[PDB]
Order: structure tokens, then sequence, then C-alpha cells
């Protein structure tokens, strides 16, 4: 028992990393058999199209650990450079380029001069933004899943907004949201709570044998999104129940039965109890995050 | 900037998690060298020095990976068990074995048959519990820390207590804290708050710019520990203040002044504001972490 915000073990991730320098800029890459992907902002209002052109080879320096790589050809996909090195990565895992959809979440590998600092578990923002731990330098970091061996790649990190949240692409270079890599005016925009996660997380809860908040009250999905929609939590749909059903099956609370407690717990707060150890409702665990960890999914 | 609970990569404690395997009991082994570490209750109210003078070498099933380790010793150290293999892991990091104090952290790679599950991280409790996710199969999986390339083991799983907190033993076989591996009425006993920790958490707080919860007012030393008694927080020393002076220095923010601010925090509750996205004062982040955080420092 017990629930935390667990990551994907990194080791795979890890390996890919190197260091890309052109120019004043360094930032990270990831190295994938024999191309390296980073941030197209290592180049020196921009018109990156204009900038690269300009470039050479031999202006990109790539250091995988104490051991450089040659660059032989570049190019650009949207957002992201590709370097293609005349050397592929022994590391490369089985891997996928992902798009993820807001509400699902992923590991960040944060990484400084290509070596990893550390691995934590983000979820992508309804707005399309992510609260991560970025310093300055950490672009290029990726996000990411892995199922059973393969890693999906999601997100690769281009910015901060002045919120202090991130925004960043995916690993075809396209912006996750309105964002571009310009240093303008640009904001967040207005958030949701992921109410499928949240009650997910309930479901957690009880799991672990927190069950104060339950009640025998229930809620039709309609009166519940109602609820929510005054709370700023975004409409739960009947997919989203379906999704809840293993956990509904597994802890024999129906979703409709967890949503009445969550509208008690929205429409009075929690009164000085906890739940899992928060004083929030939390909604960056998906259900599936649910089940893999209260049920022990490992990966090879 | 932003401020997450962030694991070290867990990539060089990945390649020494081995399956160990005897009779009806499976559970996670630290293949480091040609010696496997793992809980000496894999072996068949016990008294293990009997039960393993009964034990074969042969007796015990080692996996690593899809290939098995041939067991050619055995011995018993404390609460962990050694069993030595005729092949020196080639993945084996520089590393130590350390015994943390409780208030320091960790990451925990958690596994199951030998396969890392997730990452994530934890603090030593004052009663020298956990509050881990282990699942039924994860003991044997390790607590860390990474000091450049250096991994300092501090923690190997073995048991769950009825609150649902985690106990362990350090890599020498010496329980954390009152506990024994026996299936014998054993409980927590009562924890107390890492005040030291609140504190950083604190700094760490104003350096991503929550500063709603500082104020003009102070206190001394010991006026404060009166207060932190009250609330069950551990005494603050002037040892704590010193380790806190850099953070400190950074805010500009005398460790007494946010002292005051903890006070007033303690005292008042939060008024349904949060700190770094939290409703509760966290206490499971170090003046260390909060300095790596938020400074930067990468391992190779
Ligand atoms: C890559 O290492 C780096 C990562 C960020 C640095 C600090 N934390 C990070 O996540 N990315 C950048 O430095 C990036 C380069 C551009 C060319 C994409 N710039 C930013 O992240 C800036 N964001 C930004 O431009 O937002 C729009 C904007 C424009 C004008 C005025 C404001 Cl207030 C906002 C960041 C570094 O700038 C701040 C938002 C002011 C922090
Ligand atoms: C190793 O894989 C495993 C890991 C735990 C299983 C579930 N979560 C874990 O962290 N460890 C054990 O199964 C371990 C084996 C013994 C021989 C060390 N046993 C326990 O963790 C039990 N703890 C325990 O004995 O506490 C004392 C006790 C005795 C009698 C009655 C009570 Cl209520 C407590 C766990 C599995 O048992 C519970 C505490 C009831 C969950």
């Amino acid at each position: 028992s017990g629930f935390r915000k667990m990551a994907f073990p990194s080791g795979k991730v890890e390996g890919c990393m190197v260091q890309v320098t052109c120019g004043t800029t360094t930032l990270n890459g990831l190295w994938l058999d024999d191309v390296v992907y980073c941030p197209r902002h290592v180049i020196c209002n921009p018109n990156y199209e204009d900038l690269l052109i300009r470039k050479s080879n031999h202006n990109f320096l790539v250091q995988a650990g104490n051991v450089q790589l040659r660059v032989i050809g570049h190019s650009m996909q949207n957002c992201v450079l590709k370097l293609k090195v005349d050397t592929a990565n022994p590391k490369t895992p089985k891997y996928k380029f992902v798009r993820i959809q807001p509400g699902q979440t992923f590991s960040v590998l944060a990484c400084y001069n290509g070596s990893p600092s550390g691995v934590y578990q983000c979820a992508m923002r309804p707005n399309f933004t992510i609260k991560g731990s970025f310093l300055n330098g950490s672009c290029g970091s990726v996000g990411f899943n892995i199922d059973y061996d393969c890693v999906s790649f999601c997100y690769m990190h281009h910015m901060e907004l002045p919120t202090g949240v991130h925004a960043g692409t995916d690993l075809a270079g396209n912006f996750y949201g309105p964002f571009v890599d310009r240093q303008t005016a640009q904001a967040a925009g207005t958030d949701t709570t992921i109410t499928v996660n949240v009650l997910a997380w309930l479901y957690a809860a009880v799991i672990n044998g927190d069950r104060w908040f339950l009640n025998r009250f229930t809620t039709t999905l309609n009166d519940f999104n109602l609820v929510a929609m005054k709370y700023n939590y975004e409409p739960l749909t009947q997919d989203h129940v379906d999704i809840l059903g293993p956990l509904s099956a597994q802890t024999g609370i129906a979703v409709l039965d967890m949503c009445a407690s969550l509208k008690e717990l929205l429409q009075n707060g929690m009164n000085g109890r906890t739940i899992l150890g928060s004083a929030l409702l939390e909604d960056e665990f998906t259900p599936f995050d649910v089940v893999r960890q209260c049920s022990g999914v490992t990966f090879q």
C-alpha cells in the first residue's frame, strides 16, 4: 500500500541525453539512432529558417558524455532541430513519438549540459502547459512514458511562461498549445481541474483506506457536471465514467457515487482532513496511473 | 523555476536490480560486483540462523533479466542475505553503503520480480518509517542518493506496518528503527514534523515567488521551539539554523524571520491559500534538496 507520485524509471532515457552547443547557447538533445533532436532555438523575434541556412554542420557541438559526435547533416522539423550524426546511439531503446492529450501524465527527465538531474511526474494541463521544474539550460529535456520496453517520448522542453509554468513541443516539433518559441509576450490562459483524474485519485484513496469522504448519496452525470462547472472542473463524460469502471469495480463504489463524494468535497471543503496526505484535491493521477501503482506493473 | 518532488535519475540502480527466488518466495536483490544483497526473509516467528544452515547454494534462483546467475556462496549480514554469484555485475556503479538520519531524503526505485516499476522521493521519518508505495513483492527495492557519479545506497525495503507506512534496513542489514523482520504485532510509534525541512521548503517557496506568508515579525530560537513543540514539530537547533544559512542568504530573509512566518502558519493555518501548490506544510524537502533543485545540480 501507499500512494506516491511515481515517475517511470529513467535509465532508458538517460542513455539518450546529449549536450548540444551552438555559438553562445547550450542545451540538451535526444540522441536516437543517428539523429539528435533538440529545440530549434539553439541556433544563432527570429526567422529560424533564415537563421539555419546560415549555419554549418560544424557549428553544432554535440557531446555524448566525454565523447563528441560529428554532425553530418541538419534539418528543421517545425520547432525542433534534427542533427544527423555519424554514430548511431547504441543505447537507443525501442521508442515512439506520441503526442499526448491534456489530462495525461508523463515523466520528465530534467537535464542540464546533457546530464540528467532528476526525474519527476507531470500532467499536461488543460491549457497545454505543464507545471514542471526547469532551470535555465533545461531545454531539450524530454517527457516520456514507458510501456513494457517501449519508450513513448511525448514532450521536449522549450520555455517558461511568466506564471512559472512551462511549454514545449511533441518530438515532431509541434507546440502543445498556442505558444511559439519567441521572446514575445505570451500567457498561459485559464486552466481547469482534470475531473476524471481527481476521481481516479479518490479511488486510489479508498484502495489505501481513506474513506471518510464517502457517502450514501448519489447524483446523475448531468447534475454532477453542473457542480463541476461552477468549480472550474472540466466536464465529466460517459467515456470518463467508462475508464473509471475498473476502479469502480475493485472498490465496489459506483462512479456516480464517487461523483457525489466529489460534489460534497467541492461544496464543503475538507474540514481539516487530508486525502492521501494532501489537503487539496489532486488531479495529476490518471486512472491508469492509479491502476499501475495500485497493481504493481513493471517494465523491462 | 517551479518546484517538484524530484527523484534522482535511476539508471545506475536499474542495472543492479535482480530477481531472487527461493522456495515459495520471490523478491528483489541488489547485484553489485559478485554479490547479490536481498532481505533475509526470502529464505524458507523464525530463527533465520537455523533456517539458513538448512539452505543450499542451489536453492537460491537469481535472474538478472533473462540470464540466471549461479550462486556460489551465501551468508547472512544482520537482516540481509549476501548471495555470492560467480559473475560480477558489469553495470556496477561506484557506490557506498550509508545509513541516513531521520529527516534526510532519498529516492526509491520500486521493483517487482527484479524489474523497476517506478521511482519516487521519500524521507526517513523521525520515527524511522518511510511513507513509500510498496506492494507485495517489492522487498529488496532500494533507496539511494547520487552524488556526481557515486550511488549511496541507504535503504532496502523489508515490510509494511499496519498504518500503511514502511520499514527497512540499511544495506548492512540493520533496521531503521525498532522493527524486526517477523510477522509479530509491531507499530510505528508517534511521528513528528521535520521542522528544518519545512523551513527549507518555505525558502523554496520564496525563490519561486510565493511570499504571502512572509512577515515583518521575528522571534528567537527558543520562543520558536516553544511553539514548534505544541504543534508536534521537532526542535530546531542552531545547527539547523546554520544549514539554512545559504537559503537565508539567497532570499535575504533571516532564518529566525522565516521561523516567525512558520509560527504564524502554525497558529493561523493557511486561510485557503497554498504554498508551492500544497495546502499543507511540506517537510520532505531538505535544505540540500532545495539548493540542488533551485540551482540545477546534475550527476554523471
Ligand atoms: C531553455 O533552456 C530555456 C528554459 C527556460 C529557462 C528558465 N526556465 C525554463 O524553462 N528556454 C528559454 O530560455 C526560452 C528561450 C526562447 C527563445 C524560447 N525563453 C523562455 O523560456 C522565456 N519565456 C518567454 O519568452 O515567455 C514570453 C514572454 C515574453 C516577453 C516578456 C515576458 Cl514576461 C514573457 C523565459 C525565460 O522568460 C520569462 C518568461 C520572463 C521567465
Ligand atoms: C516483501 O515483498 C513484503 C513487502 C510488503 C508487502 C506489502 N507491502 C509491503 O511493503 N514484506 C512482507 O510481506 C513482510 C514479510 C515479513 C516476514 C518481514 N511482512 C509485512 O510487511 C507485514 N508486516 C508486519 O508483519 O507487521 C507486523 C504485524 C504483525 C501482526 C499483525 C499486524 Cl496487523 C502487523 C505486512 C504484509 O502485514 C500487514 C502489516 C498486516 C500489512
